[PDB]
């Protein structure tokens, strides 16, 4: 049984996520030194410097499926690699081709289906030379996923999840005038199906990778049901993806203001509005959370998103945003905590 | 309202106490280059580089004393700062002289003793130029401690530390012959005032620092009693300092075997003696830490101390050392988690 205490918790991410994690991650970094395409290669390169923690983290679920630790953290690791290319790729297009950010984003439902024919991906756009990094990291998944016993019932929740994320990953990355109309019209297939929410907080639910990893995590499992299938991705979607995500632009608004960039908090009528709003997430991703199995190991990991992105330097070195973070949620002083150990550790 | 919860704790040991350590230790640093002496320079330069934790440990009892969280430090800090110099000066000699030992570890006692006038604690050997380094050291901590209200009341249970402290670090300096012989000679002279206990385990007690830092904490309150004086000093000694040593001792049994150091478990006439006389002092230690005020946080800085010691790498990879630690005090999984966070983070 997965450790639910904090002590046996953190003891396993340093002896055994952690490890695990950078063995396959070491080996992508290696793999994209040799990708032919110079700009490929930094937007590769850049993803793999700069966004270490997503796999870090993801690889955490690995706890809850021992007899398979090694497997799932590989996809997890492989379909998070992907992602923070394909979303580098999207964000440094000269070319703001909504054709390739689709095309690209293809990758990430053929890593959910196995038999799946490799395409060009990169179709749509100059560079192409990758040397099979894409392919590569694709065929991982492929090869790991058809080899869970209950791949096959969760299968269609993770491509709903991925297409989702992928949608996203185009509207919000075309030329700045058409990205609000594409994100409601979008948003008004799905409202219907959706607890009421806008287009810019349904916007942010479809940004995170939590669900995927949590439906492959329990993959591992014999005999998961459809049923159970269905209350897993009800567990991560759309609340808890909704506060990853709704979190991941508060501690960017500075830097959004400052480049002019897309922000789905921006959008909220006031920030009271955005801080309400904020609180009713929480409260909704804490009854989806406590729905799952190993309720506790779920509350511990989402937790711990909460602190860690809140220990960010751009919100506790910013005496305002660190006041409206806690306005937004009270931590028992975490995230403070993780900041000062980090500053420490890294002096 | 002193924090004994261990995330505020935690927080104010990394915001608080590790910063204001470290500015006044990196003061001490660039002090101790303007040495002219290069024998004396090299060896106040190489305890400062290789004994910051002990700075760091003793720190944390500033957060006993917010009010004067500074000065506490300062003192704190320049006293510990002596301390290991002085155990460099004392180890490196070429000449072993116990007037030299006793002399130089006499700085101790001025540093205790407002008022009253320096000698040249170098006068009994070879190297004298330190351009007032030991005077200067001495001097913060009269300054600082003739501004605590209750000074006056601990002086005497302070000095009476640091005089056994001082004889312990004259004795077991000596030409290796007259090591025992001193030892002996001396527990002898104080054994009707000592619980049961052997000469090179009244050795342990005499050995740390805690005791002084912890009556000099207290100092800082106004109205302490003799009563209240002679409990904080009893709190601490013996058991506590013991139990502190007894753990050095322990770590670096491998070491000492193989440098020929003085290593005073050794001496009992076999492991399951060590073993049960060691789990005697925690039990004495725990009851005497009880009896102080503020009993949760002296408890959580005693266990954090042990739980730091176990995490060495020289017990957490040493099957032998593993096993006997974890019949010497039952600190849960707390060890095995800093050494895979430490093991991670020096990486
Ligand atoms: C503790 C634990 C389980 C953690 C899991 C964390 C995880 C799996 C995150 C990935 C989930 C994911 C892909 C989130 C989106 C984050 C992404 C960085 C947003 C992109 O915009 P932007 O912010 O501007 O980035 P960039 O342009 O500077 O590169
Ligand atoms: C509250 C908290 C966390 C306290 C921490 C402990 C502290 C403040 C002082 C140690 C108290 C103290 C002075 C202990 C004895 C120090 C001893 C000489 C160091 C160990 O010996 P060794 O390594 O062989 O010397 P060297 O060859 O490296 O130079």
């Amino acid at each position: 049984k997965v450790p639910t205490q904090p002590i046996p918790l953190m003891m396993n991410i340093f002896r055994d996520v952690l490890p695990t994690v950078h063995r396959y991650y070491d080996q992508w970094k290696e793999r994209a030194k040799s990708i032919p395409d110079p700009e490929l290669r930094a937007q590769a390169l850049d993803a793999l410097e700069r966004k270490e923690f997503h796999c870090e983290g993801g690889g955490i679920y690995g706890l809850l499926a021992r007899d398979r630790f090694d497997e799932l953290i590989q996809f997890i690791i492989a379909y998070q690699i992907m992602c923070d290319y394909l979303d580098n790729l999207c964000d440094q297009s000269d070319y703001l081709d909504p054709k390739d950010f689709r095309s690209l984003h293809n990758a990430l439902l053929a890593a959910l289906t196995p038999g799946e024919p490799l395409v060009n991906y990169y179709q749509y756009r100059i560079e192409q030379e990758d040397g099979g990094y894409l392919h590569e990291l694709i065929e991982t998944c492929q090869h790991i996923l058809v080899t869970f016993p209950s791949f096959r019932m969760v299968q269609e929740n993770m491509l709903e999840l991925s297409q989702l994320y992928g949608d996203l990953q185009v509207h919000k990355h075309v030329v700045k005038e058409e990205r609000i109309p594409r994100l409601e019209a979008w948003f008004n297939e799905h409202k219907e199906k959706m607890p009421e929410m806008t287009w810019f907080e349904f916007s942010a639910c479809t940004g995170s990778t939590l669900g995927v990893y949590t439906l492959a995590t329990y993959a591992t499992k014999e005999g998961l049901t459809s049923e159970q299938a269905d209350v897993i991705k009800a567990g991560y979607f759309p609340w808890v993806q909704g506060v990853h995500l709704l979190l991941d632009y508060f501690i960017d608004q500075e830097e959004d203001i400052a480049d002019d960039e897309l922000n789905f908090l921006f959008y909220y009528e006031n920030e009271e509005q955005m801080i309400e709003r904020f609180q009713y997430f929480v409260q909704k991703a804490e009854e989806s959370l406590s729905t799952l199995p190993d309720p506790k190991f779920h509350r511990h990991i989402w937790r711990g998103i909460i602190a860690i992105y809140l220990s960010d330097e751009k919100v506790q070195k910013n005496k305002e945003l660190k006041k409206k973070s806690k306005q937004m949620i009270k931590m028992g002083g975490l995230p403070s905590l993780l900041f000062y150990l980090n500053s420490w550790i890294y002096r």
